[PDB]
């Protein structure tokens, strides 16, 4: 088995701006990678195409995933509304890592965040489950639309996901 690379096509304001991939570490966590991976085909029925980056800091992070509230109070699983802490054998090591977002031990739904900077105060605490592949000059450009609070200064959705082969 090959990791699964998924792809999200940015925009800003609806406007393209390109395409960022991801490898997804399934050969290390399986069932972390696989929600993300099903939520980026939409084959459960729910997922990430049209939702936004709800929350950008810039020297940070880029954070989305809540396809229900749509600012970081939703989301759901592929397995429930919650699921556990899979392991934290990957390690926050950089711009470009993938991470799940939490509120507490064992939350894990559907957001998550690209990193921008090396977030080492969160290894343990939040399981890391891929890297971004091609497009981290996507993941730069978008950080330009965040702030210091988060908020973004333009709508940046991800127009279109899915998997590549
Ligand atoms: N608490 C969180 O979900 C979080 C999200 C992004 C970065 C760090 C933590």
């Amino acid at each position: 088995m090959v990791n699964p690379t998924v792809f999200f096509d940015i925009a800003v304001d609806g406007e393209p701006l390109g395409r960022v991939s991801f490898e997804l570490f399934a050969d290390k966590v399986p069932k972390t990678a696989e929600n993300f991976r099903a939520l980026s085909t939409g084959e459960k029925g729910f997922g990430y195409k049209g939702s936004c980056f709800h929350r950008i800091i810039p020297g940070f992070m880029c954070q989305g995933g809540d396809f229900t509230r749509h600012n970081g109070t939703g989301g759901k699983s592929i397995y429930g509304e919650k699921f556990e802490d899979e392991n934290f054998i990957l390690k926050h090591t950089g711009p470009g890592i993938l991470s799940m977002a939490n509120a507490g031990p064992n939350t894990n739904g559907s957001q998550f965040f690209i990193c921008t900077a090396k977030t080492e105060w969160l290894d343990g605490k939040h399981v890391v489950f891929g890297k971004v592949k091609e497009g981290m000059n996507i993941v730069e450009a978008m950080e330009r639309f965040g702030s210091r609070n988060g908020k973004t200064s333009k709508k940046i959705t991800i127009a279109d996901c899915g998997q590549l082969e």
